[PDB]
């Protein structure tokens, strides 16, 4: 993934965990540590899929733990295009 993609995802994720101004999310930050439960994570991929117009199964995003992890799955899909 790229530094640009991480910013996009983090923007959406942090927005779901907070307003974004009172929260601090990074590539090293874990969705579980940020305060995102199983009900939150599932929503993260949903908001992202609609953003990048991509699609991914939850069972496939299991390994996903940090922002970067979720960024790799997304950035990896957009590449499939063309």
């Amino acid at each position: 993934a790229k530094k640009e993609t991480i910013d996009k995802v983090s923007d959406i994720v942090k927005e779901k965990l907070a307003l974004g101004a009172d929260v601090v999310v990074t590539a090293d930050s874990e969705f579980s540590k940020l305060g995102a439960d199983s009900l939150d994570t599932v929503e993260i991929v949903m908001n992202l899929e609609e953003e990048f117009g991509i699609n991914v199964d939850e069972d496939k995003a299991q390994d996903i733990s940090t922002i970067q992890q979720a960024a790799d799955v997304i950035e990896g899909l957009l590449e499939k295009k063309a």
